[PDB]
């Protein structure tokens, strides 16, 4: 089946320059037995390549240039089945965009090209390859966030209890600073919050959910939470099925010797977007009561920066699944960035979640994120706040 | 009960300079007997005014200020419940940030407040870092701009079990219609809800889907030339037969359009019910070159999920985005991200239900070029409707 696949990718700048002439030739050879045809952009520091052909001949190209040392930071931008193409000829056609000036880049393009009967504007990949020559550098991958340039650097379980939570760092590394804990709920076994919940019935899970608080509570004011917030998740139900949940919950954190301010109340939006009318009150009073929101799992599920018209929580976490695979996904790239300066702007805390890796990090840290949680820097300790890591040169 | 009001304005920089001593002396003794405290930031350009008060109070007091005729293009960034007065004893106060150096007015603010996990502070910071990213710039002022009428031809046409009704998508730029929306109607000329009432609730997605055929039949005999046309369809009128996108490829083909011309709208909130059943349409769509877009996007609380599980050809912004955007911080920003995310990822990006000039300025000053309202062009039954162009003083 006829397929698209457009991706970008940077040269190393340390190396000597990569031979157009050898790559393009020798692409053009490859590629017209293989009823493979498109088009390789290069600026000086990146390339931009279009390719169509069958699925099977694209995903075996593809293969081979991902593993090519001439290039890294190999980004897919879009992958699609075609009814037809739009380029023509065969070699592989290249344009050093270093040469042209202005639009003589697009005018060249569109000499041979063809964009069907409509503009050709109205087709993506005309679009993409405007954008490229237009501001290329826009997710290029600067020098200082490369990987490579980048390596990393007690408490008792508590059986007695009904539930005992583990806290994990939210942290900011440009700063080797803490940011808030999260207290993650645990069973007497030291069992995840599926197993802790399972052993309740479901008509006590909402009451269970609200009054567990008390513990993390308890244990927030035992550590030296030295004016850092403590995150608490609750479901939406469990807020909303009590008389009076946010003055219990008041009631338990200032006993506990917290502030009402350093605590953070964390919702997934699906859970708030499936029930808004219940929120807003509940909402309302944790705001008059001084206590934080954030929404969970920002990208999970469904979700929306139309529900910040509707109300705006002081923080965002940015789902793992967003944050999986980041470097090679130029849509989580664009989706990512999108958030992070939409957060801004509204003077919203943005988190990513799930930071597993260097490359996660650098990548998140390039499209404006500056807080993490993720085991790269710090796993859930139960009972106590764990050992931080944190990224070093070289 | 206490609240927080936060806004953004700008001068006029053709008018003499406004006396703000004067201003704030006289709103600071006005406010405090009121309850009312906050302060000005001021960069010479535009302000930022934090209000904290009863909701009552800052009503109505904000009423008077969005009416001043000292500034304009007033943007409400906040209006939240609060738990505390960060500006207690201060009636109002004005810092002009061209008097202090990087980390000094932010300095000042905190040796008189009552912080980053503050949302107020935050936007305090934001307007002292960038406060003139969306500073409306001088060409896009709504008395810049004068809409002008560029004939309307429509018809009765008897025969059909439906008829369409036509809307431009206009680029105002380059004065061109970029595509015609295909919008159904009753045989007496009613709207869509009219039209499939009076189906059988059961054949409502086979006769969304086969009226296309009159759709198709029209865009062909206009001529509909080098132009795209949008359809609506129910994702469900497209699960309905075995070849619905292979029936859509042989009627459009008969009216002699070609594929990539047709473009499908499928609403938000009618795809993220059933991920599953569209990702076999949408394939068979891509395959055959037709195009499809998102249309109402934010409106069932919207995208993200969406664009890493397909990416369409074109996302529509939906009405209410669009709607008091010229005053709405938050739908300016979230707008102006949406375009954003869309030319990174080669999406086209339409503005739907723009009414007036203080809507299309600020949606053109976030970066929408293609506009779907009243005030460029009507449906037109059966036919192209006249256009209204902005025009320039
Ligand atoms: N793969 C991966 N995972 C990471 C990484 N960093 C953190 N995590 C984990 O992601 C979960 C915390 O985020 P969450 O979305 O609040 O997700 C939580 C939260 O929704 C929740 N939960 C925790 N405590 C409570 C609670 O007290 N009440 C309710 N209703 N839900 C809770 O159950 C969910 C799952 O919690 P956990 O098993 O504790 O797992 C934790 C955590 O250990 C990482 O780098 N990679
Ligand atoms: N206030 C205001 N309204 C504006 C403005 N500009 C356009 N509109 C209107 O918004 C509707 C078109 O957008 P839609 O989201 O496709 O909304 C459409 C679409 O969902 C739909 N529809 C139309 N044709 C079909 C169809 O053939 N099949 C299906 N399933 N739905 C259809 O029914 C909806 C109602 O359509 P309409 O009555 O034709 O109303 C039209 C239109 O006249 C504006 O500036 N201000
Ligand atoms: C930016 C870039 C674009 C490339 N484009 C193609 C191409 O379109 N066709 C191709 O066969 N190889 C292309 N390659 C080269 C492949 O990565 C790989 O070196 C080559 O296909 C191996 O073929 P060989 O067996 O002849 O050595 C490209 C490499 C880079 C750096
Ligand atoms: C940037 C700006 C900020 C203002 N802030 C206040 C204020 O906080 N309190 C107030 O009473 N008026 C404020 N005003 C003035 C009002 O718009 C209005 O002129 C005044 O309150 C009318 O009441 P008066 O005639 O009793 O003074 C502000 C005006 C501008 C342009
Ligand atoms: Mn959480
Ligand atoms: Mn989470
Ligand atoms: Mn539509
Ligand atoms: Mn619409």
């Amino acid at each position: 089946m006829l397929t698209t696949l457009i991706y970008r990718s940077q040269v190393h700048p340390d190396r000597p320059p990569v031979d157009l002439d050898a790559l393009v030739h020798r692409a053009s050879s490859k590629n017209l037995p293989l009823g493979i045809t498109g088009i390789l952009l290069f600026n000086g520091l990146q390339f931009f390549q279009v390719l169509e052909g069958t699925e099977e001949a694209l995903e075996s190209l593809f293969s081979e240039i991902q593993s090519d040392p001439r290039h890294r930071d190999v980004v897919e931008l879009m992958r699609d089945y075609s009814a037809y193409r739009r380029f023509h000829g065969t070699g592989m056609r290249i344009l050093d965009l270093r040469l042209f000036e202005t639009d003589g880049a697009l005018e060249e393009i569109l000499r041979f090209s063809t964009f069907g009967v409509t503009e050709p504007v109205n087709d993506r990949m005309f679009r993409l390859l405007s954008a490229f020559i237009a501001d290329g550098g826009r997710y290029c991958l600067p020098e200082p966030l490369q990987p490579s340039r980048w390596m990393m650097m007690a408490p008792q379980h508590l059986p007695g209890q009904p539930c005992q939570f583990a806290l994990q760092a939210i942290v900011e590394p440009a700063k080797k600073r803490v940011s808030s804990f999260e207290a993650l709920i645990r069973s007497p076994t030291g069992g995840s919050p599926v197993e802790m919940f399972a052993a309740i019935a479901a008509e006590d899970r909402y009451r269970f959910d609200l009054e567990s608080k008390a513990y993390a509570f308890a244990l927030a004011g035992q550590l030296p939470l030295g004016k850092h917030q403590l995150a608490i998740n609750l479901l939406p139900g469990s807020l909303y099925h009590h008389p009076d949940a946010v003055g219990w919950l008041m009631d338990s954190l200032l006993a506990a010797g917290l502030r009402p301010d350093q605590v953070l109340i964390e919702v997934t939006e699906t859970e708030v977007i499936t029930c808004f009318d219940q929120f807003r009150k509940v909402l309302k009073a944790l705001r008059v009561a001084g206590m934080k929101l954030a929404i969970d799992d920002f990208g999970a599920g469904y979700s929306g920066l139309s529900l910040l018209t509707r109300f705006q929580p002081d923080k965002i976490k940015v789902d793992a699944e967003l944050v999986r695979d980041i470097h090679i996904s130029g849509t989580k790239q664009a989706i990512v960035a999108s958030v992070v300066r939409c957060c801004e702007d509204l003077g919203i805390t943005v988190v990513a979640e799930g930071v597993e890796t260097l490359e996660e990090w650098c990548w998140l840290q390039s499209v404006g994120i500056r807080l993490f949680q993720g085991f790269l820097f710090s796993r859930p300790c139960l009972n106590g706040i764990g050992e931080i890591c944190w990224p070093v040169a070289r």
